[PDB]
C-alpha cells in the first residue's frame, strides 16, 4: 500500500514497517537511532567494538572527554528466526515496491 | 532537496538524480527498466549473460512453449571517472538522507 | 560449503552459486559482465536505458570521437518467483556466512 | 592487493581493511560483532532501540531472563568525514574489486 520512500518516513518517526510479503514470515525493519559518543568512552567502556578499531581512535584522538564521534542511524531487520539483523540492506526490488505496511 | 523516497519517484518516471552531499561530481544516477525477454533469445541471442545461465535457461524452458523471463528494473550510477555502474545501492546515509535533487 | 569470498571468485569465473538455505526455494546468483559500448550505440540503439540519460551522454560525449562508455559487472539473482533480479546486493549475512555452494 | 574475499576473512579476524581505489581518503572498514542479550535488558536498559521494538519484544517474550535475541555481527566504515557509517555495505564495484589493503 505504501512506497519505500513512505516506510523510510515512517521508519525515522521510530514505527515498524514491512512489506506484505515478509508477513507470512513475521519480518519487520525499525532504525536505529543516530549518537554521538565521547572518545573515552569508545576506548574504555564500548563492549561492541573491535579491539583495533579502539586502539585506532585512541591513536588519533587519544581518550579526550571532549572529542566526539558520530555513530549513524541505520536500519535493522527483525528478521523470521527471530534475531535480529543489523544494518539492513534495502534490495532493488525492496527499493522500488509499493507493497509497503507499517506493522507498528 | 527531497527525501531519497521523492529521489525514488524520479527515478521511476526516467530523471537523474543525486546527492548534493556525494563528495564525487558529477556522479547521477538513474533507473533501467524492467523487460521480459523469450527464453531462446536468452540462449541465442544476448551476449551480456553467463553460458552457464544460459544452459540452465536451456535445460529449464528449451527454447520453446513462448517461455518468457522477466529481467527486473534497477538503479544504476554514472560514477566520477564515467563509468556506469550497473546495479547502484544505497548506503543508510543514502536511504535516510534528505539532500537528493535532480539533475535530469 | 564456502565462504562468500570463494563464492564471489566462483562468480567471476562464470559459475552459478547460492547459499543452502536458498535450495527449497531454487535461487541462485550469478555475474553479468562488463563491457564497454559506443555512445552512438547507446544514444541510437540500446532499449534498455532512459531517454534522459542517452541525452546527457549525447550532450557529454557527442556521439562521435569514438567514445567508449563502460558498463560495470554485477551480480544478478534468479529468484524464487523465477523473474531474474539484476543488481543483486549481498546483506550482511551473507557476506559473512560461509554456507556457499557452486549450483553449476 | 587483496580480494574482497581475504579483506572479510580479515574482518572477521578484527582487523581494519580498506581499498585504495576509494575516492575519499583515511576511510576503512571493520566488523562489529555479534551479541546475544536477554530480552529484560532489551526491554527494559538498552538505550539504542526504538521504543516500537521495544514494545514488540516485551509483548512476545514477556520480559523474560534467559530469553536471548541474537544480534548479528555487520560491517562499519569509518568514513572520510570522521563519522563512523553503522552498516555499511558493499557495492557491486566493491566486491569484485582486488585493491584491499589491511589497514591495522
Ligand atoms: N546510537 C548508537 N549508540 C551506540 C552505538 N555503539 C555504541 N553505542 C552506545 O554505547 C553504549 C555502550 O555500548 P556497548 O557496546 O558497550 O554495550 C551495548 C552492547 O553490548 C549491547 N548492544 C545493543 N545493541 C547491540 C547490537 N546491535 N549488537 C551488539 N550489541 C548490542 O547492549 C549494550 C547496551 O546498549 P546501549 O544501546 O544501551 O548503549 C550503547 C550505546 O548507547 C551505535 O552504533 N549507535
Ligand atoms: N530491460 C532489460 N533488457 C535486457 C536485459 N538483458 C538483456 N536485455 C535485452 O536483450 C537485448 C540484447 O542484449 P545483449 O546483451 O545481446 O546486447 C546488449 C548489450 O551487449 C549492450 N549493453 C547494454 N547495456 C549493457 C550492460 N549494462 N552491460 C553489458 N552490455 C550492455 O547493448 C546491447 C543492446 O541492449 P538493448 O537494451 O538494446 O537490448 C537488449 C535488451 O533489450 C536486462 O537485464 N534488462
Amino acid at each position: 500500500s505504501m512506497t519505500f520512500g513512505q516506510a523510510l518516513e515512517s521508519l525515522k518517526r521510530g514505527h515498524l514497517v514491512a512489506r506484505k510479503g515478509w508477513n507470512g514470515k513475521g519480518m519487520f525493519i525499525f532504525m536505529r537511532p543516530e549518537d554521538s559518543l565521547p572518545t573515552n568512552m569508545i576506548v574504555n567502556q564500548v563492549k561492541s567494538l573491535p579491539e583495533s578499531f579502539k586502539r585506532w581512535v585512541a591513536n588519533n584522538h587519544g581518550d579526550s572527554e571532549t572529542d566526539r564521534i558520530k555513530f549513524t542511524a541505520y536500519l535493522c531487520m527483525k528478521a523470521a528466526d527471530g534475531t535480529i539483523v543489523n544494518g539492513w540492506l534495502a534490495s532493488q526490488t525492496d527499493m522500488l515496491a509499493n507493497d509497503w505496511v507499517i506493522v507498528e
